[PDB]
Parts: C-alpha cells; structure tokens; sequence
C-alpha cells in the first residue's frame, strides 16, 4: 503493498505544512 | 512495514478535515 508509514506521514505533514503557508499567504497578500 | 486501509482512512480524513478548518479560520480571520 500500500503504503509505507514513513511516506504517508512525510506527504500528509507536508501537505498541511504547504496548505498553512498557502492560507497564510492569502491572508497577508488580503492585508494589502 | 505497511498502512493499513484504516489507517490510511483515518490520516486522508484527518488532513481534509485540519485543511477545511484551516481554510475557515483564514476566512474569519480575513473579514477582521
Ligand atoms: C502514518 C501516520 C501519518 C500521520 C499524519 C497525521 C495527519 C492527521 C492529523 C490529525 C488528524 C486529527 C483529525 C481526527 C480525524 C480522525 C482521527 C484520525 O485521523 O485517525 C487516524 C488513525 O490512524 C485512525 O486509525
Ligand atoms: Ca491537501
């Protein structure tokens, strides 16, 4: 086979890492 | 090694609800 644990955590950990910067991003770029 | 089905289950569920959360807070926190 599926998955290994040490993939799945390094995808999943640096999606959200990339969607916090995202959503960060949004909001300063909305501060101008 | 390998992730179970559940697992896996569990971790895609988590990460898209910690993304749709994330996104909200950035929706509230934009409107101040
Ligand atoms: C291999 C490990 C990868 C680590 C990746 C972490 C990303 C998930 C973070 C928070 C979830 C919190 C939300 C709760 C949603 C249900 C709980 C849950 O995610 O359950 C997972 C568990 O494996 C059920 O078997
Ligand atoms: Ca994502």
């Amino acid at each position: 086979s599926t998955v290994s644990p040490g993939v799945l955590a390094g995808i999943v950990v640096g999606d959200l890492v990339l969607t916090v910067l995202i959503a960060l991003a949004v909001y300063f770029l909305g501060r101008l």
